[PDB]
């Protein structure tokens, strides 16, 4: 009768990567970008600068080593039997994420997701240029997106889930009718309304509808 949202982060939630993390790796400096992401997902840094300085050290990485990356992201365990299922229980099913729309696109193509947000990695001549750009970057960045999206959709946000797993879905869930922390930092089990830590994307179904 009444329509209803779900949205999902990205990176270690609808997939089992961190996509900066593994774009990376293909530039030689996974470890340091993996501690900055750490950090971040914990809390303990401003999103925004700490997504500048990882993309900073990417600098002139070519386009087919990030494709290379790209192309080894995979759905979290049960990812499409929950979307599946989401879809017939009447929900419109988002992804928004501080990641990337080069890896988040292909996603939202591969599940056949209603909406997707992202950043952007800047390009010049086949190579990342070092610089980022975007709307999912300030703070309130994804709850304000998850009330664009409830808005344009006409559902109370009251009628809508948010399922997270960093710091910068704390704003995500702010704006949530339920909050689910999916395999969570601690920063966000803290503001969740229910924390699932068995690996599996179908465990939020139980809870839904
Ligand atoms: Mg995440």
């Amino acid at each position: 009768k009444k329509k209803k949202l779900i949205l999902f982060d990205f990176d270690s939630t609808l997939v089992n990567n961190e996509t900066i993390d593994e774009i990376a790796r293909e530039a030689g400096v996974e470890e340091e970008v993996k501690k900055i992401t750490k950090e971040a997902m914990e809390g303990k840094l401003n999103f925004e600068q700490s997504l500048r300085k990882r993309v900073s050290l990417l600098k002139d990485l070519p386009i087919e080593k990030v494709e290379k990356a790209i192309k080894r992201i995979t759905p979290t365990e049960g990812a499409e039997e929950t979307i599946k299922e989401l879809k017939n229980r009447g929900y419109v099913v988002a992804v928004v994420s501080g990641g990337f729309d080069i890896a988040v696109n292909k996603i939202k193509e591969k599940l056949g997701l209603d909406y997707a947000f992202a950043n952007r990695l800047i390009v010049k001549d086949g190579k990342l240029t070092g610089d980022v750009e975007g709307e999912v970057l300030k703070e309130n960045a994804k709850g304000e997106i998850l009330e664009k999206i409830a808005k344009i959709e006409g559902i109370n946000l009251e009628d809508t889930v948010a399922v997270g797993d960093g710091a910068n879905d704390i704003s995500m869930f702010k704006k949530a009718g339920l909050k689910i922390a999916f395999c969570a930092k601690p920063i966000l089990k803290e503001k969740a309304d229910i924390c699932i830590e068995k690996r599996d994307l179908r465990e939020i179904l139980k809870y839904i509808k």
